[PDB]
């Protein structure tokens, strides 16, 4: 199987400068490199260019609209393309509003796709809930079918077609959720695991479970958006939102290593990283690495260890 | 329902000079404030003001017994008399002593009450026991009946009816008991949840039984004593006693979460707050917060997300 | 029953100054007064002096097997000595490749022994493995019969004779595998839990099984090979390989804990304590601690506490 590298360096979904330097230093820290030591066939697509919409004006709150519609946009496309030729795509963020763009381009060469949103944060706003213009909060508005024109259409997103449904989709690791995206969730009934979840459960049963909930009856490609933010501070220090309490660097890789093992991973998203945040230098590396460990995580490497087939160790 | 605030600025229940400041800081970081913010409704009674018994003699080890049979028999009063009205009391130490007060009142109102005393210590010794005066280390003896008599009546708490039996109280967090201590919650046989089993069973599971274990066959009012010191160390650092290995910060808002979900909240304690043995700032700053959201948790705040009913954020 | 201390201040099995300083920090920690207020009798051997080879030539990449082959060989017999006599050896490193001796001589008062190995590491690379000449990273390789005379004699070991079999030996803790080593524990179906399985499972079913595994049948003696590199860096900081994402000091009691109340405990191994590899005292010293604490954890202090029989304390 093949891998393509997408680099989103993004970041008018929020309002801390950095995230854009994101891909950046998880290739500096040889994610490419350690892909390939794997059984994968890995090839870097580069970093995409986003063209800056002069002029952006803030549709209502919702800021830099045209800006995140075109750079979304532009990257569905190169992801649809990639998703043709039957090769797996990870997306590099830049903020975690280049869902939209990673998430739909998938979609259309899968549309019966299921997706797993590792995330402190749901994202569910719509621009009718949002207290911020940040559309990195809301990404998953402009997919969810149950949502459509729900709010008013956006500048520079009439381009997407809500792809996915509330039954399609499952959260992991939130723990601080708005009012507003509160009641939708529990409205259009959609499936989700908190930390109190994880807590009571435990990442074993999660996955367990959030797996037959969305490959119970027919086995669908899976699209894994992963957000940084989503470990505890702790691990992934360097982000836009930390947030207390979150998933461990374990239960990290557990999620990842068991994604990996149904053998149907088909896009994954290595969102939010801010190598510009960081309070030490050992933090902002700590992030990165825990981030580029989750990836090959994705792609095969067992805490238990891997050796290659068919040869003799002995 | 209402919510009625209580500071015991208190510490001469053990040797380190701080504990008082505790409310203080509690307040300063807006415990008030957020609390309104809920759906309950809150008013704060100030903080108590503790004579001070003038040369106050050390019956036998036990120390400044008459300061805190005096502070704690003020408080008791203050208690019952809220409990009287209806409302849920929230006590904000100062040391752990503290908890002769606050329960006897509460039982006043409620002596059906059962205890659920979130520690890293049982507190559990007498008199009788201690390697210290330390009062603080003693509640539990000046409450249960079946301690009762067991030791010499002490200077300034007789006053207090021993109200609870250890078949009504459940300890979670142990993990530095006194030889003592550990034969008398043996042969009184008192239902706990030390670390290693808490390790064991998984914080879901210990609820889900000191639940009905304590509401099996009648549902009672709910008296929580949270002390602090027994989240773990790097979590609520700025404490009298550190003691590694202890409940995490998740766990902690697990607990206070699945008590609130039970509606059987009647009484509170965040107490050993000590705002001046944080080695640093931040520990003190992460100590106090952790302490508050614990609080707001109690009464309401989920990690899922709450959003005000009625109201359409659509 | 009896408790005999050994120290093996050793650390020609890598290339890592320190590990020698290991029983000496153990036991200025109190090791011994400690382990005496328990229920257990406990005499202290001393420490080992271990005569260095002269021209110690690396038997291809292996290095110094002559000084890492006498100081095994002397220790495996100081070990059968007191096996003899009934008590139980506690070896007190010095690198972890001092399991060869330590287990060895165990393995002959007793040698239907099973063995649960604590560590991040497998430590079963053979001399045909290793990317280092590290020993301290083959001591299973040296006690495993399925991989006997799979590997050139190696200088200064003649004397050991293959003890176990890959259905006597339990891993827990693995995270940092080799290759080589992944392939030889898959092919010799030897029974382990990575932190992936800890993950999922949980401390507490992981020993529930081990036991089971080790103990379904007949119930025979467990020799506890420990590698403080097996909690996590931030719980045992001072190690040759700090290796993130590890068992943490909790899980790290609650499993000397269920092993200590089987009682059958025959033989313990405190390896890779390096009192000089702390970025700061702290460290160190965190480490020397949480190391001790394991100790008397295997031999009855448990968290819940411990009071002495027959004496009423009330
Ligand atoms: N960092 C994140 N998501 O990844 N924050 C989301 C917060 C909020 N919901 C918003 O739209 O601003
Ligand atoms: N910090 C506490 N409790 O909250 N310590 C209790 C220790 C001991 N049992 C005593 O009475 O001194
Ligand atoms: N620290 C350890 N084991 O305890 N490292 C083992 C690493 C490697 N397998 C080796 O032989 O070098
Ligand atoms: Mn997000
Ligand atoms: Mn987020
Ligand atoms: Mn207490
Ligand atoms: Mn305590
Ligand atoms: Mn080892
Ligand atoms: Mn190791």
């Amino acid at each position: 199987k093949p891998i393509e590298i997408i680099g989103a360096p993004f970041s008018k979904g929020q309002p801390r400068g950095g995230v854009e330097k994101g891909p950046a230093a998880l290739r500096k820290a040889g994610l490419v490199e350690k892909l390939k030591e794997t059984e994968y066939n890995v090839r870097d697509h580069g970093d995409l260019a986003f063209v800056d919409v002069p002029n952006d004006s803030p549709f209502q709150i919702v800021k830099n609209p045209r800006s995140v519609g075109k750079a979304n946009e532009q990257l569905a496309a190169v992801v649809a393309e990639t998703q043709k030729n039957g090769t797996i795509s990870v997306v590099l963020g830049g903020d975690h509003s280049m869902a939209i763009g990673s998430i739909s381009g998938h979609a259309r060469v899968h549309p019966d796709l299921c997706v797993i949103w590792v995330d402190a944060h749901t994202d569910i706003n719509t621009p009718l809930t949002t207290s911020s213009g940040n559309l990195h909060g809301q990404p998953v508005a402009f997919l969810l079918k149950e949502l459509k024109g729900k709010f008013p259409d956006v500048p520079g997103f009439s381009w997407v077609t809500p792809c996915i449904s509330a039954k399609d989709i499952v959260y992991i690791g939130l723990r601080d959720v708005d009012p507003g995206e509160h009641y939708i969730i529990k409205t259009l009934g959609i499936k989700y695991f908190s930390m109190t979840e994880v807590d009571k459960l435990g990442i074993g049963k999660v996955m367990e479970e959030t797996f037959s909930y969305l490959l119970g009856r027919k086995k669908r490609p899976i699209h894994l958006s992963f957000d940084v933010d989503g470990l505890d501070p702790v691990f992934t220090p360097a982000t836009g939102t930390p947030v207390v309490g979150g998933l461990s660097y374990r239960e990290g890789l557990y999620i990842t290593e068991e994604i990996y093992k149904t053998g149907l991973l088909s896009g994954l998203d290595i969102m939010e990283v801010n190598p510009t945040l960081g309070k030490t230098p050992e933090e902002v590396t700590r992030t990165v690495n825990t981030a580029v460990a989750l990836t090959l995580s994705c792609f095969g490497t067992k805490r238990e260890g891997n050796h290659k087939p068919e040869t003799d160790y002995l």
